[PDB]
């Protein structure tokens, strides 16, 4: 279930984090442009680039840390507060997220690996509805 998608994806925090990422950017190639620095890099290119290993690193353990935190994949308040006041998503709106969980779940749902996919479409939505509600447009 949920809690043991956890689990996974903490065991292999680099790799989940990286091919999860890079799912969502191919996806919503427009989302890019957000991360300057990762323009005009390939898949493989990107793998190898310290900066967007740290960089998924770090945004996959606070979504997991924001995971666990939930009941019923039911996020915090505090935790999408956290997530909207980050300088770093001032110019964010509540799709860019949701773009993000459509491609995580899609990428769960093609994997060799069991996911409860239905419970990361959830969360996510769930999580949407919390970041509205703490101020994102
Ligand atoms: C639950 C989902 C998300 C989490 C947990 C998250 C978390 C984080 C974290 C921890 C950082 C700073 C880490 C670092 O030092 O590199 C960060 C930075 C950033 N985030 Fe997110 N993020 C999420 C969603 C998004 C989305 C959907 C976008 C845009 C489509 C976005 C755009 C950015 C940008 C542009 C930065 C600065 C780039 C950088 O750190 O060099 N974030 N995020
Ligand atoms: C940040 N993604």
């Amino acid at each position: 279930g949920f809690k043991q998608d956890i689990a996974t994806i903490r065991g292999d925090l680099r790799t989940y984090a990286q091919d999860i990422f890079l799912a969502f950017l191919n996806k919503y190639p427009d989302e890019r442009r957000y991360f300057k620095n990762y323009v005009g890099k390939s898949d493989q290119e990107l793998k190898s680039m310290a900066k967007f290993g740290d960089h998924t690193e770090k945004v996959f353990n606070l979504m997991m840390e924001v995971a666990d935190r939930a009941t019923d994949c039911v996020p915090l308040a505090s935790d999408a507060n956290t997530l909207v006041q980050m300088k770093q998503h001032s110019s964010l709106t509540t799709g860019n997220f949701e773009k993000l969980f459509v491609a995580l779940v899609e990428y769960m749902r093609a994997s060799g690996q069991s996911f409860d996919s239905q419970s990361w479409d959830r969360f996510g939505k769930n999580l949407v509805s919390a970041l509205s509600s703490a101020g994102m447009k």
